[PDB]
């Protein structure tokens, strides 16, 4: 619907749809994106006009009268009047042609008015519409287009028809309406409306969702740019400052006033076009000084500065002896011109060594610029020149009278020893032997010294910088340095860093949301401790009394994510410097050895990675069929020894069935995880649609354009999924030579479990227990993707996908750098000056966008190093975790690895490392070794394999385990070393109860 | 103490405590740090 | 000189008198670590003039 009731303070419900809204321009229109801007869309009053109704109002925008307004009415000014109907012909005025009666300043009557039949200029009466003035065309609009939908009216006078400002009047104090309509649906609006700052989003022009930057939160989404803020921290403001007090203080000085007074008499003419032009001839007057008017010298400590303005009237021929009339009044005013200040600003405690005003331009540091302003223009008529020389002995102040007043313990102005600012000004005990005033490094005032007693005195900022912590899109709590409330947080508690204000009750156990370091904050706005990680420890290599084993297992899923690979560009040097333009091209001929530059590196840093990434992948056919849900899912390859096993999958497959490719994907050998993570994360590598011209380019055919190539990568990722498939199917591939022969993944799955312990209870085994473990995980981890380390993971890509976004961004927009040129469009310069003029202009033009190229060359160089460590990182895991079982101990993740998988991610590659997470410990009593005695032989015999503990039974029978897993074996005589002596540390034996 | 004897050329010896003696300035006075400045400190 | 300053107040003045008080004013620093200095070789002074003209 059209008609909304506007909340308190008159913003627009989020329910709305804008369908007769647009945003307001002076230039191009925004085709999508989101914005921060000043747009006026503060709706004070909403008038509905229903169809077959009568909308007629004469309003002035100082004065909020209103008829009708479906809501509450507000109280402010009304800067802009819209219409929003759709204007078409069918739409009737009750004043004739005129549609729009302008009352303007002075009181001049414009017209807006339609005919059917074209009236030509400075006479009187599709259709074709006028501003007339006085019954006469004064100016042409055009034809009325079919497609208009709204009509904006300004108080300055700028009308805008569908968000574009087409027209500018005279600013306007009244407007007369008398409008009615038949086919605007069912209501069609007036609002009237104010400026306000808000975030709006636009889809095809078109407006979609306006946040109101009104509240503290809704002032983090604005800056944010975003209307959905993720949970974090973000800086903010502690307070805001207004409405303060001056305190102003400089060095002991006599006190002798002056006051010089510019007389400024302004002859004023009416042209022929009966507008105001104000004479060269007007005179500037002086204070007598010395016999002379035209030079003045500031000769006392403290002086003020004022203008007195008289006007006269003549009539062409310069001789004004009338006084001015409505039309020709004018005041004088006094511009900054070519100074460093402003001459209003003199009384404002600015101090000099020497100050002189002339009238006569020899000597002169600056100039003032004397002009006439009337009711519509300000035109400059004469020069008002500065001699003036930095010091202190001099001061402009305000009015004739101590100027020495200070403020302290509360917020204020100050302006000491020259030195200007806002802040707390308190009173230290500390003693400072040398120099008046101190800065920072940053050149900001921190003290200064009382030259009556030597007190010093410290400046502090009024507001500091804070965080304010962001869970489910309200703020629960802020950190500050200063207690003081904020953010509209009452609660507050301190901290040995900081004090910390909360929604929690503070005159805690809770899960903390979002943590850094060992600060925590939960959702109720509570800080908590975080502490360090607790572990039971690790498994020693001791072989000497009571040991523990662990013994029951469960299986672990742990994910990481690793870069393998950029996003490589091509850019055209001469295409990015000069837009095509053939005597750009001529200028750049003489730093062609730069373009060849940045083109080499770029080429060769591109050629190194795919010369990189190709050795690294590969595929195996006979992998590759196996390489699928349905495959897994059915016994057609497995080997007819296993005819037990229903298929290959078997009790795993709950949980592979998320990691192989299926069938049910939006491409070929896609997985759900993979999809998952490119569709929650993460366009057209085409080129062919960029030059065909059937709709309005965009962001990437725009960067073609510009000579920006973004090479291909979908190649790249399609490898990277079968490398991965290939990967996963390789583990159930009984021979290589042949067919694709398969065996169940509980077999691979026992020979991992060998690999990292003998196992030797060949009957009871579960293998159950680690199928459902693994199974819940990976339904765990999916669920996630649509668990820390999935959490980091997704992090990790994102923030690689964004840096590779904003590298390409930021060169791009580089391109709107004028370089202080008159334009940034060389097009522009050739069209505007001679080719030697031009030729400069385009030349800072070129220097600035090759320097722009370097620093993205740079950039990208740099990106790509740290890829390549990271890509040998990949190699590694690959090589190691996936591929075999590494004796490296915790590569493969934390715990005792099993086994690994991986699927492509973007822009690389995300393993899933499968570990055994111990829940028990065997205690058992180790022994270092035996002492055999055979009556008078006595040996030692020690383990031969140093990683087994031997130990004893409850039949004093000798058995050997792993520490690893708890897999207790009994010890024959081919397990054991002879040696002559024994340790004190040994188990006494004799021969009989021997081993073997 | 507050009395040395300049050594040749006119340095100030190292172990002089300079309890009389500042930096001059035309702005604000540094609190702490070392710095290469031009000075009055050749005692004729 | 290199001034050393705490608290407003002179604490050590080293004079760029010599070639190793040259170093340690360019080190900004009166106590140097052993190692090698990048140095200039002598210095110019009072030296004619040569006008060579088509
Ligand atoms: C690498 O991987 C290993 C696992 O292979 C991780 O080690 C585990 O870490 C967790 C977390 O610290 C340990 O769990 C904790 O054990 C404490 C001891 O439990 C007692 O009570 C149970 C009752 O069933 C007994 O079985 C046990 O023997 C103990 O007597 C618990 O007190 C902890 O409880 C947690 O939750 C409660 C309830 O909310 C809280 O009150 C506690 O404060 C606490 O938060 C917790 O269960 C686990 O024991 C470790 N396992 C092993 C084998 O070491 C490593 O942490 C990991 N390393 C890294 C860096 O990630
Ligand atoms: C397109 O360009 C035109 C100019 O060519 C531009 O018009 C400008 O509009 C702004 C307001 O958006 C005008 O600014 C004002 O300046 C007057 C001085 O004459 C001030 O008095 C005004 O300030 C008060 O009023 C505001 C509204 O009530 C308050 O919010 C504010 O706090 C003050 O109380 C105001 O700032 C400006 O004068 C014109 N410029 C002209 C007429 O030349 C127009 O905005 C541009 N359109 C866009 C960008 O969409
Ligand atoms: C604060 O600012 C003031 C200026 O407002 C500044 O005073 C300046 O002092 C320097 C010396 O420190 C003066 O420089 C001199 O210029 C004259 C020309 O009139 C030269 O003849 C001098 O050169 C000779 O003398 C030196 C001393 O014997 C020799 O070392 C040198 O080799 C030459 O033989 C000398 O360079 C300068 O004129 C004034 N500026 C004025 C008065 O405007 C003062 O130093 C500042 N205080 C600080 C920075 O602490
Ligand atoms: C690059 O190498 C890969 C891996 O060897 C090739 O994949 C193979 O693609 C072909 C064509 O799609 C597949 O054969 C066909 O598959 C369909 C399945 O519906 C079936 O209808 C046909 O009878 C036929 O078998 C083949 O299975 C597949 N190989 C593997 C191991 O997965 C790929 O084609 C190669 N690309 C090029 C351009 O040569
Ligand atoms: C994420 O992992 C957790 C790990 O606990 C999974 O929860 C577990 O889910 C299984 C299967 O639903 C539950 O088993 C069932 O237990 C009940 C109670 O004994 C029993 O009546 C049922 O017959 C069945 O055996 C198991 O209890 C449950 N564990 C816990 C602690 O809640 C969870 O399912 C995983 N999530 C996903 C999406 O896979
Ligand atoms: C707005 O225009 C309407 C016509 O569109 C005006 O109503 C007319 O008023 C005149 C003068 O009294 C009557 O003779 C006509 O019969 C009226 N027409 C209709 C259709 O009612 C109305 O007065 C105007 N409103 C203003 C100027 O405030
Ligand atoms: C256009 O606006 C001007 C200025 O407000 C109006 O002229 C005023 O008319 C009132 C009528 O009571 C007088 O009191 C004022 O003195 C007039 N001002 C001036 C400067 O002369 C004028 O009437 C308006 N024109 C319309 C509404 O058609
Ligand atoms: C202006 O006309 C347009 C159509 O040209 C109106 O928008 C349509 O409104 C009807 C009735 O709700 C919808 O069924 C259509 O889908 C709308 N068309 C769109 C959105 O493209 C619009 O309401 C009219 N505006 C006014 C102020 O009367
Ligand atoms: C500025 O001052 C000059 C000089 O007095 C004025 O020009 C004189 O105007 C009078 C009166 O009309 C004439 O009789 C003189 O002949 C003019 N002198 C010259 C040299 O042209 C001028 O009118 C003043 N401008 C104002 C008051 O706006
Ligand atoms: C600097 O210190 C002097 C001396 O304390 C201050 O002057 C005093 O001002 C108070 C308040 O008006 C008087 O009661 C004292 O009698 C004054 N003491 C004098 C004149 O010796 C002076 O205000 C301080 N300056 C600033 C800027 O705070
Ligand atoms: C290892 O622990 C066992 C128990 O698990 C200890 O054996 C017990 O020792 C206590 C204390 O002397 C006796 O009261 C019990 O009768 C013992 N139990 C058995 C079954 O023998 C043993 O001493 C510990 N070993 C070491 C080396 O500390
Ligand atoms: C593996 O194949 C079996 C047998 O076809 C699938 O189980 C069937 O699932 C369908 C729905 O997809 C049910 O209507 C049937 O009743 C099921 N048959 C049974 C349980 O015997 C099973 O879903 C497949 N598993 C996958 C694809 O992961
Ligand atoms: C490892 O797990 C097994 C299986 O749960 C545990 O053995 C059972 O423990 C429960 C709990 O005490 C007893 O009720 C059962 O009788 C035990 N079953 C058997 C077959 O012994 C075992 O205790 C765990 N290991 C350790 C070292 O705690
Ligand atoms: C194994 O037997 C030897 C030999 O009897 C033991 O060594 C004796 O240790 C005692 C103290 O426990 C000493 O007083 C004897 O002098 C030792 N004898 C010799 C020949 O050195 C040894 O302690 C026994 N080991 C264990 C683990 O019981
Ligand atoms: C007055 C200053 C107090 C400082 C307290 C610091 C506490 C929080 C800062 C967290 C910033 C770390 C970056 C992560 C931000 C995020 O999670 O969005
Ligand atoms: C020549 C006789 C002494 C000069 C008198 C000058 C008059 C006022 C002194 C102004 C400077 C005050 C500096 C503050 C010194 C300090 O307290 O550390
Ligand atoms: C005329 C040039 C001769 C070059 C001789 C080079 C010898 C020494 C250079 C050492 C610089 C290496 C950096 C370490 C510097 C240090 O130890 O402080
Ligand atoms: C415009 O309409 C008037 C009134 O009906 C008519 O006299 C005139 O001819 C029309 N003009 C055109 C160009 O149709
Ligand atoms: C406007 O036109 C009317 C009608 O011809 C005329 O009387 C009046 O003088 C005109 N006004 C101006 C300011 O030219
Ligand atoms: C300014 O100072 C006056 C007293 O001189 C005090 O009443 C007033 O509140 C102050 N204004 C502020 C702090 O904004
Ligand atoms: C200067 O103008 C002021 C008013 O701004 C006035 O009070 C004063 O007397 C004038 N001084 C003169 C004319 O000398
Ligand atoms: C906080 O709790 C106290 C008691 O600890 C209670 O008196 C007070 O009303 C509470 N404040 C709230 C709920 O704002
Ligand atoms: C300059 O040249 C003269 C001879 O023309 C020579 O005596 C003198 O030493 C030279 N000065 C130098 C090298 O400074």
């Amino acid at each position: 619907t059209n008609v909304f009731a506007p909340t308190v303070g008159g913003y627009i419900p989020d329910g709305f749809s804008f369908n007769n809204w647009f945003l307001l321009t002076n230039d191009s229109t925004f085709v999508s994106g989101r914005f921060v801007t000043n747009q006026p869309l503060l709706v004070n009053c909403l008038w509905p006009v229903p169809s077959f109704g009568v909308a007629a109002q004469e309003f002035c925008f100082e004065g909020a009268q209103f008829s009708q307004c479906n809501g509450v009415s507000l109280n402010n000014t009304v800067d802009v009047i819209r219409f929003n109907l759709n204007f078409t012909a069918d739409v009737q005025s009750g004043m004739g042609a005129t549609v729009f009666s302008l009352n303007t300043t002075g009181g001049v009557i414009l017209e807006i008015s339609c005919y059917n039949d074209t009236v030509r200029e400075s006479s009187f009466y599709p259709k074709y519409c006028y501003v007339l003035y006085n019954g006469t065309a004064l100016k042409y609009l055009g034809t009325l287009p079919p497609s208009v939908k709204e009509i904006a009216i300004s108080k300055w006078g700028h009308f805008y028809i569908n968000g574009y400002n087409f027209f500018s009047t005279f600013p306007i104090d009244c407007i007369s309406f008398n409008l009615t309509t038949s086919t605007s649906g069912a209501f069609w609006t007036i609002a009237y409306t104010s400026y306000t700052e808000a975030l709006v989003q636009v889809e095809n022009t078109a407006i979609k969702k306006v946040t109101y930057c009104n509240s503290h939160i809704n002032n983090i989404k604005c800056s944010q740019l975003t209307a959905n803020l993720q949970n974090g921290f973000y800086p903010v403001a502690s307070s805001e400052v207004g409405l303060v007090n001056k305190s102003v203080v400089l060095l002991p000085s006599f006190y002798s006033h002056t006051s010089v007074n510019i007389t400024i008499d302004l002859g004023m003419k009416l042209s022929g076009y009966g507008q105001p032009i104000a004479s060269a001839l007007s005179n500037i007057t002086l204070p007598m000084q010395d016999n002379n008017t035209d030079v003045y010298c500031i000769r006392s400590n403290q002086f003020s500065v004022y203008v007195h303005s008289t006007c006269k009237s003549s009539l062409w021929d310069n001789v004004f002896n009338s006084d001015c009339t409505d039309v020709l009044h004018a005041t004088a005013v006094i511009k900054t011109g070519t100074c460093p200040f402003s001459f209003d600003k003199l009384n404002n405690y600015l101090t000099f060594n020497k100050f002189c005003l002339s009238l006569h331009p020899v000597g002169a540091n600056c100039k003032f610029d004397v002009a006439a302003r009337t009711r519509t223009n300000e035109q400059v008529v004469r020069s008002l020149y500065v001699i003036y020389e930095e010091g202190d002995n001099i001061a402009g102040v305000p009015s004739d009278n101590d100027l020495s007043v200070l403020h302290l313990d509360s917020c204020t102005d100050y302006n000491i020893y020259g030195k200007t600012g806002i802040g707390i000004i308190r009173q230290t005990n500390s003693t400072l032997l040398s120099g008046l005033y101190y800065t920072s490094l940053s050149g900001d005032l921190l003290g200064f010294k009382n030259v009556t007693d030597g007190v010093v005195y410290s400046v502090t900022p009024c507001d500091v910088s804070a965080q304010a912590a962001v869970i489910d899109g309200t703020i629960v709590g802020a950190m500050t340095s200063i207690n003081s409330e904020l953010l509209g947080l009452t609660h507050w508690t301190t901290t040995p860093n900081f004090y910390y204000y909360s929604i929690y009750n503070y005159t805690v156990d809770c899960e903390p949301i979002i943590t850094y370091s060992n600060i925590g904050v939960c959702k109720n706005g509570a800080l908590v401790f975080i502490n360090v990680t607790h572990s039971d420890g690790d498994v020693q290599p001791i072989s000497t009394g009571n040991v523990t084993i662990p013994t029951n297992f469960t299986i672990s899923v742990q994910v990481e994510y690793i870069q393998v690979y950029t996003t490589p560009v091509s850019i055209d040097c001469s295409r990015y410097v000069c837009n095509g333009n053939p005597r750009c091209n001529k200028l750049l001929t003489q730093y062609v050895s730069a373009c060849q530059t940045i083109e080499q590196a770029l080429a060769m840093g591109a050629r190194l990675e795919n010369m990189e990434v190709d050795s690294m992948l590969f595929v195996s056919e006979n992998a590759l069929k196996l390489a699928s849900v349905e495959a897994f899912n059915s016994t057609e390859h497995l080997d007819p020894i296993y005819k037990e096993w229903p298929n290959i999958g078997g009790s795993w497959l709950g949980g592979l069935k998320d990691i192989l490719p299926s069938h049910n994907s939006k491409r070929k050998y896609r997985s759900a995880i993979e999809d998952l993570l490119f569709d929650k994360v993460v366009v057209d590598e085409d080129y062919k649609r960029c030059t065909g011209g059937y709709d309005i380019a965009d962001l990437v055919c725009a960067q073609y354009y510009n000579g920006i190539m973004v090479l291909p990568g979908v190649a790249n990722d399609d490898k990277m999924t079968m490398y991965t498939a290939s990967l996963a199917g390789g583990i159930t591939l009984g021979a290589l030579g042949g067919g694709a022969v398969a065996i169940p993944f509980a077999v691979a799955v026992q020979a991992r479990l060998n690999y990292v312990a003998l196992q030797t209870d060949v009957l009871n085994k579960n293998q159950q227990i680690l199928a459902n473990a693994f199974n819940q995980a990976i339904g765990n981890i999916t669920q996630a993707f649509g668990l820390a380390t999935v959490a980091k993971a997704l992090a990790k890509v994102q923030d690689v996908v964004n840096t590779q976004g904003q590298a390409l961004s930021h060169l791009t927009v580089q391109l709107q750098n004028n370089f202080q040129a008159i334009s940034s469009s060389i097009s522009d310069i050739y069209n505007r000056l001679d080719p030697p003029s031009a030729d400069a202009q385009v030349d800072r033009l070129i220097t600035g966008r090759l320097t722009a190229l370097n620093a993205f060359v740079s950039q990208t160089l740099t990106r790509q190093a740290e890829v390549r460590a990271s890509r040998q990182l990949a190699k590694d895991k690959v090589n190691e975790c996936v591929r075999s079982q590494s004796q490296r101990f915790g590569f493969c993740g934390n715990g005792t690895h099993l086994f690994s998988l991986a699927n492509a991610a973007p822009n690389g590659m995300i393993f899933f490392h499968t570990v055994l997470l111990p829940t028990a410990y065997e205690t058992v009593t180790a022994w270092s070794g035996i002492c055999a005695s055979d009556g008078d032989h006595t040996f030692g015999l020690v383990v031969k394999d140093v990683q087994l503990t031997l130990f004893r039974n409850l039949d004093d029978k000798f058995y050997l385990t792993p520490r690893t897993m708890y897999q207790p074996r009994v010890a024959t005589i081919s397990d054991f070393v002879q040696i002559e002596g024994c340790d004190v540390l040994f188990v006494n034996a004799t021969v009989i109860e021997l081993p073997g």
